[PDB]
C-alpha cells in the first residue's frame, strides 16, 4: 500500500474533546477512542495467504492504568464488530500460544507488559465484510487508573496487524495528579504557627486550611471544592472563617480573579455547633466558570476561641471532584 494507515487513539473529555496532554485525578476515567484503519485496502486483492495472517489489534496502557471496560467496537458502516472479535488479555506476550507471538514479532511488534488485544476469529469473512470494503473500526474504551498510581504519567498506545505487516501509532498521555491539604494552627492569620504550644483560655486561635492548587493543563472542570473540619467543639468555641485565594484565578470570560481575593461571595459555610461539624463549599457555578488553563485554589482560616482546658487537636478532611484527602492533625493545650 502506498499510503499506509497506520492506528490512532484519542483520549476525550466528557464534551468530547481531546485531553492529550492534560492532568486528571485519583479517580478519573480514561475514555479512550481508538481507531483500526481499513480505508487503505479498499478494493485490494490480497492473497489467500496474506489473508490467512488475519488482523490483530493491540491496545497497551502503561502500569497505571486498571480495569478496561469495552463500550463498543463498531465500524464505520454502523455495525457491531464486537462478536467477530476474539479478546485476550495478557500479562506478557509470553502467555500468548505461540502463533500469536510469531504473528507480532513478525510484525515488528513488542508490547512491554500487559495489554488487550482482538483478533479477527474469521479472517476471510472479516476480510471481506470489512477490510477489502475499507471499513475502519472505532474501539471506545474505557479504563480506572489504578489506586496504587499516586503520580507520573498515565499512558495508553495501540498497534495494529494487517495481513502480518504491523504498524504502531500514537500514545495518548495524561498526569496523574493526588490532591494534597494541610492544616495548621496559628496566632492569627498570616501570624506564627502554634502548633503544639500552650493556648491561654480565651484566647483566639487560627486554624489554617491550605487548600490544594487546581493546577492548569487538567483535562476537566471543577465541581466540587470543599473542606470540612471537625472541631473539638467542646475545647473550641467557632467565632468565623476567612477564605482567600491562593493563585490568580481565571475565568472562561478571561476576568482575572487576583491571588488574595476574599472568596466568600462564591461559597457557602455550615457550622453544626451541637456535633463540631464545619464545612465550607465552593459553590458549583462558580467552579464551573474557572478556566481550564488557569491554576485554582485557595486557603480557608478558620477562628475559635479556646473556651476549655486540655488537649485540644483538629483535622480537616478536603474534597475535590469526589477526591478525598486529610490535612494533619494539629494541637494545642490549655
Amino acid at each position: 500500500v502506498l499510503f499506509q494507515g497506520p492506528p490512532t487513539k484519542k483520549v476525550l473529555d466528557e464534551n468530547g474533546q481531546s485531553i492529550n496532554g492534560k492532568s486528571v485525578l485519583p479517580n478519573a476515567t480514561l475514555d479512550y477512542v481508538a481507531k483500526q484503519n481499513f480505508s487503505q485496502y479498499k478494493g485490494i486483492k490480497a492473497s489467500a495467504e496474506a489473508i490467512a495472517k488475519g488482523f490483530a489489534f493491540v491496545d497497551q496502557p502503561n502500569e497505571a492504568l486498571a480495569e478496561l471496560t469495552v463500550k463498543s467496537i463498531k465500524a464505520s458502516n454502523g455495525d457491531d464488530v464486537s462478536s467477530l472479535l476474539e479478546m485476550r488479555h495478557v500479562l506478557s506476550k509470553d502467555t500468548l500460544d505461540q502463533k500469536l507471538q510469531s504473528l507480532i514479532k513478525e510484525a515488528g511488534i513488542s508490547p512491554v507488559g500487559e495489554f488487550y488485544m482482538w483478533t479477527a476469529k474469521d479472517p476471510q469473512a472479516f476480510y471481506k465484510a470489512y477490510v477489502q470494503k475499507g471499513l475502519d473500526i472505532t474501539y471506545n474504551l474505557s479504563f480506572k487508573v489504578k489506586k496504587e498510581f499516586t503520580k507520573g504519567q498515565i499512558k495508553n498506545g495501540v498497534a495494529q496487524i494487517d495481513f502480518g505487516n504491523g504498524y504502531t501509532g500514537n500514545i495518548v498521555v495524561n498526569d496523574l495528579t493526588t490532591p494534597e491539604v494541610h492544616k495548621d494552627v496559628l496566632d492569627k492569620e498570616d501570624g506564627k504557627s502554634i502548633n503544639n504550644d500552650t493556648v491561654k483560655l480565651g484566647d483566639e486561635v487560627t486554624y489554617k486550611l491550605e487548600g490544594w492548587v487546581v493546577p492548569a493543563n487538567r483535562g476537566y472542570d471543577l465541581f466540587e471544592y470543599k473542606f470540612v473540619d471537625h472541631l473539638q467543639h467542646t475545647h473550641d468555641l467557632y467565632l468565623k472563617d476567612k477564605v482567600v485565594a491562593k493563585v490568580a484565578i481565571t475565568l472562561k470570560d478571561g476576568t482575572v480573579i487576583p491571588k488574595g481575593t476574599n472568596l466568600v461571595q462564591y461559597t457557602e459555610t455550615v457550622y453544626n455547633k451541637e456535633t463540631g461539624r464545619y464545612e465550607l463549599a465552593f459553590k458549583a457555578d462558580f467552579l464551573a466558570q474557572v478556566s481550564r488553563s488557569s491554576a485554582f485554589g485557595a486557603d480557608d482560616f478558620i477562628v475559635v476561641k479556646r473556651i476549655k482546658a486540655g488537649d485540644v487537636y483538629n483535622t480537616a478532611d478536603f474534597f475535590v471532584n469526589g477526591n478525598k484527602v486529610k490535612t494533619e492533625t494539629v494541637v494545642t493545650h490549655t
